[PDB]
């Protein structure tokens, strides 16, 4: 089955960066490969259905003619009611699998999209932002042993103090140019969109989906017997029945199952993506406390204001998802004994140096 | 089969950290490949079922005939006794590949949500924490050396009594910073929610489960012959049998089988998470006689009271599985000829001292 | 099947160059995989073809008889219509296999005139012209340092606004090589007419396409019925049948469905080619305000004059998917703060220095 | 086949350390890959069985019916004789893959109960003696090589029985660590009861299978053709044969042959688990003539009294298999010519030095 | 078929020492596979026989009657000769499989016997001794060239005579440990029994083989038809043949060529045993004309005394293919020279000092 390539091709799990969320990623694990599981349950594996249709023919047709019967009906699915003739068609029965295979592509659509409309920009702020962290990082690395024999000779504030507003002007503070970075990035609207683009075509999708469902499907759903005409031809001039009945629709369960499935899929999975475009919706004020004192993650606590929807949010997002690798893996993670004005400030510092790396 | 599939992706055997119990990884395991080595075995195989109903149609039929009786029996399973009219279904034994496929898919959910709502926090704690105690190994042999050595030029109080409390109520024989980390863990209560959570989920799970045994399956159970009709529809108006007797369900013993080794390994498993759950309602006191003469292992041992559930407990808990990886699969495991006041005191030294370290 | 084969051999996704745009990476693929799938859905997978001609013989038939008259007519597919004796064949029933396949590796062609013409010329172009380009980080602050540092040491005009035209223009600061190669490589018109060529051969082959459609299909869609003659050879001595009417085709909604999706993809494809082919016949200066005050890079934007069909436009547009490997993976994309005069030119040089790499 | 899949998952064949014995092993081996084996030679491969029942059904039957009769007494096989109706089941027949499958796992569980419950502790306890034996290597020979300073020119009486006398108590040469440690593992009794569970289940699982092939079977073994009853049920009604006598086993022979072979491989494989039972009842003194002089070899020939149940039987006889791993793989093993009293201490010494490995 | 799995699992081709003689090898291989190999030609690929029994039932019976007919007498071969009642057996043909496979895993105990109970000691024994030879090569010309250098200062006697003695006959040119290791070894007679065993393990192996074949085959071999009996049962009260005759065995000729094929490569394999077995009754001295002269390797041939049947017998023999690996794989190798007393001894060593090994 096809079902199994594609789950291998596509739908398939720089160095080092997060560039996805993980509920998305579940998202989409749920959305693509729930089509193609459906498809390879319900046409092979366990229910070998054989023939989709069976024609009770009369005795007097040959086997040949019995085939001929039944295989000129499956590709003509038309039930030829007496109530004029309003020959209602039952194609949905032929194209489940094509109606699959094409939910299954159009599913992947977002993904794609996200991952070349912006993932080269994306990946390259963030790798700048990387690429002079840990250089900063190593900057202020020769601050420790200075901070050996200069720091604890003294009469507790002068050098705990006096050499950190010394260090204060001093240029391994201020840092040199995220402050004019974060102006330019925060600022620009090219991002938010993407992101905006990428739910909302999950949503029309699963819309679509609805529609489908509820037009096609819900009316052939409890009809298991059409009644067809072979002598509609070149077959007019000969003496047989002139209407063969009751052709029965072998697969009308697994019918009724896969629309369940897709149906109950598709309603657990819609909250999440409402979910998912809320969270831009609002300024994340968990860990902002902790944020405000150390001199880097001031400048992100600073610009907080305004309207929440920005290159910024996402950016944050996304850096709170890779806040903890290898290197922010540390003290920073560590200061959850700082959630709890003259003694929580030397509180403060000497939980600082505590965890002093090396 | 797409058993095999299934058991190949999900169900699959930081860098170094255990992040399961055995016993939490035996219980996954037996309660996640059963229902799937079940499908395996109950559709491939060893029992080729080929078609899973027989029917007994009139000599007079024709091969497609009956093969169109056959055919639409299998997707109309009714019992048309002639006790009114009520036609009993017997749709589990259609139903049993989607049950056991459901039930095997429903049972991975804990593991997902242990997967990810606990694992990057509990990792976190516990690389602080070994990163931490792996110091606490130069502070009692290089730091505490000297006792020995004065303890020969002197005798008692002043030598053995009054130089233990200079020593270790000393600067470089403290560690603040982890008294206070697991001073604000044993107040958290988020982690200790996850495991509850998990557990819950596979004894509702297993009720779950039982119900559906009950209810659908032990009624038709001893029945293998069931009376059904054809001349319901537009087959009506036609001269054959209006009551086609006795359909024969060929795979009974293995619908049998199956929920009878279901029910029994379920019944088995089911003490196995209630000991889980009740290991976390008790405080674990095997050891600390050993822990509390140690500089950083006295505090572990120290905030060890009130209400046992809370994250300290697990994250000690999952650090006694953690404690023999390559370092502290040393000294500390070899702390157990300690294990049997002023005799054995200059006694136990010795034996400390024997072992040269490096 | 031969699709699965040919699409992995085939159509498979120096050393860190990039020679093809994404855009025509896609269209690549959506031009060469979609005939190979649409081949893999028809003869294969979900619907099982069996027999692809359905006939009504009669009754008085033998078994091998049937089969010899149903394998006689679909090698000899022939309708003979009574309306002299206009014998119509239906030939694209039995050819779309052979016309998939035709297309498929018809589509390959302008890929490997591009990979054999083009690749290793335009290749050595790109290697020399980044391995000039790269000495322009040297020819920065490190060699322009007393310029930030004249500020105070001379004054006012001869300092950043007319230092330039002796201290900067002189002979260290600029690149006679580059404005050798330019001139030549922009006056070179021999690789501009590859690009064009294959964009064109796919336009062409896509026409080819339309009217292959349009003239063979189109016309035998909705025949399903048709009948054919036994008796046109050495069979015409004998007592059957002169005409076996009703020859009914088994496959024609999988031809009808086939040809619609072949007309769809083309047609969604049709206009990308169209955008790609107009993407050279404009000069993009979307960040030329910030190149012209780069050593290097001045001479990219200061070739920029008369018509756009040239060598260079071509190299740019290469260069520009290439301008963020790992060493321009800096100052250059992070120099957006920069698009928004005696303040504007000294704020371009403090941000130079903020990323000084080490 | 599953069987294959089974063999390969389990039954599969720190870092260095051989925590298992061979004779062990290939008990495993022969005793869970037996029955795997068999399963798959009993229904597959070779003997392709295809039905497992005949039904001399009468001629008047169609194919269907005839089907019917001889699918609806494999899954009710029960003898309708004449002998009241004493209607015996030959369900063995039907249950032999199963008991087949239950023996296999079921053989596992003394596997997972010794790599769970014993490979931990033992491996430390082995792992702590190993290391202190290796690097208590170099008190070996060379401490008596600064004697030997003395030795190659001082008469033996004073260089060899009374200069290094004093350095068997000097501080270099001796191991308490060892001497304590020997005692408190003889004293316990944890790790043995690991051991004697094992190799007793493996006892009581035998018998079990004994009791299985002497109650069930042995009875339908010459057995072969039964008469069954059709109208039971809802078929009374109906005019046919009221018991379709000579139903026929075809695979008689391979049940005959599966039980033969499953009973000689169990009574081969019973001595090997007494004897490896009774392995542990005895002091194995093979080579404690050259142990009482070594260093540290010494303290494991000093401690085998008393009762034979101890974990020091286990450790040792786990070490014993370990002694020649790379560095063990040395002069002990080479010391096999000091196997045939003032001349024996000599010669026992410049043997030593001899083999001075650098 | 299990053949391949077999011949992947078993039979399939320290670090670095050769202990298994390519002929023992060979001996193996053409031992081993080659039941194999006919299992797998036989009752595979080529020759699909289908059913290896056909049966010439009554026109009058059904397709499913003669089924069964020819189904009752494959598990009930027996020849129901009016010759009382010898009902003759012919039960190899159902056989030859197990028969096949029995002597497939008997064939290879005698290799895990010898992997298990000989390759650790020998393996210590020619690593030791491997360790001790390869310094003789700084034994002979690092010592000795003061030979022919002194030789050209003097003339005769007191140069080449009476220098010989002094200078072999001191402490650094002998080897006592190896000497007394070989003393011990030659007393030895453990290893050697494994030979012995493993040698006759196969000679009574191909002994029983012979019976086998000689007893049940050479009876049924020209035999093809055989008469049998139904209504030896329930079937007793029936119209029909009581005596089903010719049963026309399809196997005949492949069976008898299996066992021709068997029967031949078995004798041609016959010899190899025993001259494998009569390598080691003598002692082997080709090149030992040589090994007398060099340090080391006098001591490897001066014990050749007494019965050839010895431990030191089989340790030389797996030295001898040991002897050109990376090392000794020189000089002793180019030693062929001097295979054509004071003449010879001092024209000879003229070629060590000209081949330098610096």
């Amino acid at each position: 089955s096809l079902a199994h390539t594609a789950a291998e091709y596509m739908l398939s799990d720089l160095k080092g960066l997060r560039l996805e969320l993980p509920l998305d990623r579940i998202v989409k694990f749920v959305a693509v490969g729930s089509p193609l599981l459906l498809m390879s349950l319900a046409f092979a594996q366990e229910f070998s259905s054989g023939s989709p249709i069976s024609c009770f023919s009369p005795s007097n047709f040959s086997i040949r003619q019995a085939a001929y019967v039944d295989s000129s009906c499956w590709d003509s699915l038309l039930h030829h009611k007496q109530d004029q003739d309003k020959m209602k068609s039952l194609w949905p029965h032929k194209a489940l699998p094509y109606s699959l295979l094409a939910l299954a592509l159009l599913m992947y659509l977002p993904v794609l999209l996200w991952q070349y409309a912006a993932v080269p920009a994306l990946s390259s702020d963030l790798l700048f932002i990387i690429s002079e962290l840990d250089k900063s990082y190593n900057r202020s690395i020769r601050l420790v042993q200075h901070m050996l024999k200069i720091r604890q000779k003294s009469s507790d504030p002068y050098v705990f103090w006096n050499e950190l507003e010394k260090a204060r002007k001093e240029r391994y503070f201020e840092f040199p140019l995220l402050e004019r970075y974060l102006a330019c990035k925060q600022r620009s609207h090219s991002l938010v969109a993407t992101y905006l683009l990428r739910n909302s075509l999950l949503l029309i999708f699963t819309s679509a989906t609805y529609l489908y469902l509820g037009h096609f499907h819900l009316d052939v759903f409890f009809q298991e017997e059409f009644s067809c005409s072979i002598k509609t031809g070149l077959l007019s001039d000969e003496t047989h029945v002139p209407n063969l009945i009751t052709c029965r629709l072998t697969s009308l369960s697994i019918f009724q199952i896969v629309s369940l499935s897709s149906v109950a899929i598709y309603t657990i999975l819609v909250p999440v993506i409402i979910y998912n475009l809320t969270r831009l919706c609002r300024w994340d004020k968990r860990l902002l406390s902790v944020y405000e004192m150390l001199p880097a993650f001031d400048l992100l606590s600073r610009k907080m204001l305004g309207c929440p929807i920005n290159d910024l949010n996402v950016i944050l997002l996304f850096l709170r998802a890779n806040i903890s690798e290898l290197i922010s893996f540390s003290w920073l993670s560590v200061l959850c004994v700082l959630k709890d004005h003259n003694i929580d400030t030397v509180v403060d510092f000497m939980t600082l140096l505590a965890g002093l790396e090396p």
